[PDB]
């Protein structure tokens, strides 16, 4: 075994290993990364689909009154016109 | 310089071939969060392009019952009048 065999055995693996140690935070970066992205997008959907829900529920009912608003003013009308019509007999 | 290249060889093989089986779950992770990115954000900007319609959509209902309403004042105003000139 050489002086020189042993310096360069002593440096063959240093940046494989050093790249090892730095796989390894890498992937645990990712595992979290993807276990948030999951939790954030589920939140902020419940979220959209509430305030979604709200606004449907107004237009029902918007859209109800709207029916009941239009069968008054038939009524109303046809007052108006039989009292224009036997209006000075 | 003899046998020590052939040490060589086989020590760095050995750390190279754990590196690239390490290296497959990083490209795995990677495509897996840029996937789930995509199919994130796509849902997002429809759940938020229906929610801004229906708002519309409200919006416009509760203009139309605005219009009903001045016309339902217009015609019991219509009635008052006509009633000062008739018999009941």
């Amino acid at each position: 075994t050489s002086r020189q065999c042993q310096e360069q055995l002593k440096e063959v693996n240093k940046t494989c290993e050093a790249l090892l140690f730095k796989l390894g935070e890498k992937v645990k970066t990712l595992e979290m990364e993807v276990a948030k992205e999951k939790a954030v997008c589920s939140k902020d959907k419940e979220s959209l689909l509430a305030g979604k829900r709200q606004t449907e529920e107004q237009l029902e009912a918007c859209g109800k009154a709207r029916e009941r608003q239009q069968q008054e003013q038939q009524v109303t009308e046809e007052n108006l016109r039989k009292v224009q019509s036997l209006c000075i007999p």
